[PDB]
């Protein structure tokens, strides 16, 4: 019984020039260590390798300390290994096999009562021998987020979707994301498949008390968990109710969720997100725009069916030019209070610009708890084509000048806007956190009435059947010509390693 | 080895003039079933009881069903009970003994092999006779709130502080509050003390003070604050901060009150509850005069309104008690240009609470029931930025209000048990006015912190477990029909049996 333990692109790639394809990964030697050397004692595992993969490993680090080495080849002999390096007291000497069989003959043979667990630790040919042979049990595989030159490749196996889109492998633990050297990666298992509390039991027993998101998997470190079981949730125990735009709704008030923005980005995975629509609307908020037209011009359409002539009539707004948010979001960001007029007026020094007030406290006094910033105005909400869902935002530095970020939303359509308003704030944190010398940490989600539609429930629940890919990271580009908020361009940015599932289709209740 | 079953006043009462003190109440009913029938097949459970617990059980329901009936008596004897009513088919035929012991020995020799579990079920003599004998391994306790005019009362025992201030019996389990005619209780359980591939890979990606960690079972909502405290103490981080004080802190932190069954006045210190309604109240006004409470006997403002503070703000044109345009303000008048706090501001800026409340009235489904003390072209004006700053209000199928306050600051040992209770109250009076059933408070909280000088109070606090949860009760509910119409006098609280205040000064 057999355990294999690799480190893959999405597109099965492991090696290339008989050496590793991407930047050192200090997190993942660490995870190769552990899960090759702990026992219980009496015993040691065994990892059994390729004649290259042996040749690719340096000098120092061979033969691998504390394990029984078994080098599959036909060429290498126990004494050219031997001649290499002089056997350290106490360590297996290196065995040398020629064949997969063979090797595990060995095992069988003169090292029973000797061995505990078998590790195929590569290349290429003890990869797909392994699994010709149907040995394997379990599959450790590191995800590299990030696609590189390859030569050597993993093979082909049956549940390989979790790497890319397209007996059984299947999922059975993923990981939240880690990051070295500008690498976004996670690890993940796959499996083989084809009177003390007793007294206090009773009266538990009278208190105790159907959709979950990829049940097999039992450990949910992957923080896109938190949005799957939320729409689970929503789904098992949220309430149908009605709605103002008469599409039916399954609703929940007061839910939550938190990522990490230190290793990866909160990018979900799990369907592919607009990403351009996420920054430029970022950006237009940044500026106080309030013309649709803008982003409607940039192929972000977001916004238009909220700006057409019959919506903004229902709105009682017949003033409005098509394409005039009124003064909602940025412009309550950057000018709270001013008194409006139409989206092609300049409103610079109106109002108070809550950005710069926000900023500015965190670069002189990180400490105080007063770092705010509001889009909800009481007295201008009549005058917006609609009143803002994602309303409120706090900032909190730490210790380590670690900058975290916690957003309210007072609606919040699960299915359509969540995943995308997850984006938009995180994105928020990394740019306000270069410009105050900071770095990001984490970013909460508060949410009011947290709903999903009733025309979304289907596609959701097809959503829930897959498993979610490692996060990308998000990079600043020209960090140095970048000093102020209102620096940032749609340029200076780049999505690394973001490998999501297929587009899933839903409407926009109107 | 047997166990107890009660149900139990603060001060130990049990019963009056052989009758239960209180209304009747029908989950500790089903509560007392379920403990004392339930069983693995073959077996059944015993009661034993007195010779007056027999008596004041009604004629149907004696002898209790599916569990053999031990009565202990002198004077009563097997036959009496025998004629009283017909034995009914596959029940067990009720047995006399002269003592407890002897009640026991009976267990021993006649029902090896029949009985599984033995429960003392009452009252004064057999409770008190079990303890004496140290036989008692567990203690089912409902603990009523409600104090209620008794004759007899549950003898004393090491380890009675879950009932009220003052081999040991210590709690394994505290339930959440339970209510029925008007009366608060729980359940309490007492003890004498006196895929592993996976693992590998778990166990790399890993890496102190805890309250009342004896308690295995914390159903008791008040656990969400207290092991809050905890978290914060561990896992938070030393700050520096704008009094000077330090500071441990954490940050976007959660809890959620139910509001349908009692009120979450915590229980673990007391809550200066005088002080929440008359504040709340002094909001709804949009009264900006802090000498309004200070006059009532409510001086929680005081600090900040100081001549000393109003300057350090540079506010020298206010006069002392003045909180500028503040909650009470922005609510009832948001974005009104403001003067002082002796202004009539009427028919000036908008009306939030009053807009919330048409609005749950007409259309419950709108997402925009929504409050905000959040100015920030007003904000320099006041003495302190407001904490709380915006509260949101939900409707569901069964007319249940629940109501999200967002706070961006948390003082966790002063001001947190205060807010729970202030906006706990705010929704059961919007409940009340707009024809609704209060169902949860939830709390949003940001910088979510306690004070360096709190910690040791604080931990003190973390030793004590909780007791049951008040009842508020709004009075002359008929009169009250708009959110102003409610008055100090319109509020009861029912069975609030706290632990002893704890002193913590307010960080200036
Ligand atoms: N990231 C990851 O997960 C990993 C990546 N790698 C990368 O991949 C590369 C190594 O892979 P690869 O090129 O496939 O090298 P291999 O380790 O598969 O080397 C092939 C050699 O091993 C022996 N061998 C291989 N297959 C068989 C077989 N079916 N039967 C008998 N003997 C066999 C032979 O030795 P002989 O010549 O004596 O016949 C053969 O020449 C390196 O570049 C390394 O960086 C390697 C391991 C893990
Ligand atoms: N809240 C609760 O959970 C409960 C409350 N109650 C309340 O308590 C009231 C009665 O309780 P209480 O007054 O204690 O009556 P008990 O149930 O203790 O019965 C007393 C009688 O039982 C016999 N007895 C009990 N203990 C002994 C002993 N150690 N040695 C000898 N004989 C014994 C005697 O019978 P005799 O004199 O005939 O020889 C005695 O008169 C009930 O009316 C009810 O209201 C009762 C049960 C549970
Ligand atoms: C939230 C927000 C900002 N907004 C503004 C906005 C305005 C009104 C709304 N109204 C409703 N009912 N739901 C919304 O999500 C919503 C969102 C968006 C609007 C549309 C799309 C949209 O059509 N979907 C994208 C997919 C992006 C994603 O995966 O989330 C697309 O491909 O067109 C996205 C964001
Ligand atoms: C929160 C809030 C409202 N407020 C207003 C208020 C104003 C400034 C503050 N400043 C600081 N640093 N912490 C606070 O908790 C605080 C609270 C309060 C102020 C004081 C007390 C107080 O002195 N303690 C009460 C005990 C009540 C309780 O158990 O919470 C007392 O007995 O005097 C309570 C509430
Ligand atoms: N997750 C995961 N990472 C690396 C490996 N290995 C691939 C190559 N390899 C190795 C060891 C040490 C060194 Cl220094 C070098 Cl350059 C290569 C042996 C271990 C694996 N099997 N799984
Ligand atoms: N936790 C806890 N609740 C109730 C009881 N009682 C059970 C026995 N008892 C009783 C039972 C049923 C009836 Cl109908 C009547 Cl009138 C009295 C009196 C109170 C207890 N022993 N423990
Ligand atoms: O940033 C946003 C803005 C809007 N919405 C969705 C949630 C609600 O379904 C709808 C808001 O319209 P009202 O129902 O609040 O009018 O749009 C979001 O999810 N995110
Ligand atoms: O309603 C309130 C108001 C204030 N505070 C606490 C939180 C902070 O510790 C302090 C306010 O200080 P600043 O937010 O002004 O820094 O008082 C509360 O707990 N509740």
């Amino acid at each position: 019984p057999v355990c294999l333990v690799v480190a893959m692109t999405p597109k099965r790639g492991i090696g290339i020039n008989n050496g590793l394809p991407w930047p050192h990964l200090t997190t993942d030697f660490k995870h190769f260590s552990r899960v090759t050397k702990t026992t219980p004692a009496s015993r040691f595992n065994a990892v059994v390798m390729g004649r290259k993969t042996w040749e690719s490993m340096p000098r120092k680090f061979r033969p691998l300390v504390d394990r029984l080495n078994i080098v599959v080849s036909s060429s290498l002999k126990e004494e050219d290994i031997a001649a290499e390096k002089p056997q350290a007291e106490g360590q297996q000497r290196v065995r040398v096999c020629a064949s997969l069989p063979a090797a595990l003959s060995l095992l069988e043979e003169e090292y029973k009562d000797s061995v505990d667990q078998i590790f195929v630790v590569g290349g290429a040919g003890l990869y797909e021998a392994a699994l010709s042979l149907g040995v394997a049990s379990h599959l450790y595989i590191t995800r590299v987020a990030r696609e590189f030159p390859c030569d050597v490749f993993f093979p082909a196996f049956p549940g390989d979707d979790i790497l890319s889109n397209k007996a059984t492998y299947r999922p059975i633990f993923i990981s939240k994301t880690f990051s070295d050297n500008g690498v976004p990666y996670d690890f993940v298992v796959l499996e083989k498949r084809r009177s003390s509390a007793a007294a206090i039991a009773p009266v538990l027993a009278w208190m105790d008390e159907l959709i979950r998101a990829v049940p097999h998997v039992h450990f949910r470190g992957h923080e896109e968990f938190q949005y799957l079981d939320l729409i689970a949730d929503i789904i098992n125990n949220g309430r149908t109710m009605d709605d103002r735009t008469g599409v039916g709704v399954i609703s929940k008030f007061g839910c939550t969720m938190r990522y990490s923005l230190d290793q990866a980005f909160p990018l979900l995975t799990t369907k592919r997100v607009f990403w351009k629509g996420v920054l430029e609307e970022l950006l237009w908020f940044i500026r106080g725009d309030t013309n649709a037209n803008h982003l409607s011009e940039k192929g972000v359409k977001i916004w238009d069916k909220n700006v057409t002539r019959e919506f903004l009539d229902s709105r009682n707004l017949p003033h409005r030019e098509v394409g005039d948010i009124g003064p909602g979001y940025g412009f309550q960001w950057r000018h709270f209070g001013a008194a409006y007029k139409d989206m092609h007026t300049d409103y610079t020094g109106q109002g108070v610009d809550q950005l710069k007030n926000v900023i500015q406290m965190l670069r002189t006094n990180p400490t105080d708890r007063r770092m705010l910033m509001t889009a909800w105005n009481p007295a201008a909400l009549d005058e917006m084509a609609l009143p803002p869902c994602h309303l409120l935002c706090q900032f909190y530095v730490n210790d380590q000048k670690e900058l975290s970020c916690i957003m309210y939303q007072r609606s919040c359509d699960v299915g359509l806007g969540v995943p995308f308003n997850i984006a938009s704030y995180s994105l928020l944190t990394l740019m306000v956190a270069h410009v105050c010398n900071l770095k990001p940490k984490e970013f909460i989600h508060f949410m009011g009435n947290t709903h999903v539609y009733t025309n979304h429930v289907e596609a959701l629940k097809e959503q829930l059947r897959r498993e979610p890919r490692p996060f990308p990271i998000v990079n600043i580009l020209n960090k140095e010509r970048i000093k102020e908020i209102d620096d940032f361009t749609a340029e200076d940015f780049e999505v690394v390693g973001y490998v999501p599932h297929g587009r899933i289709q839903m409407e926009m209740a109107v």
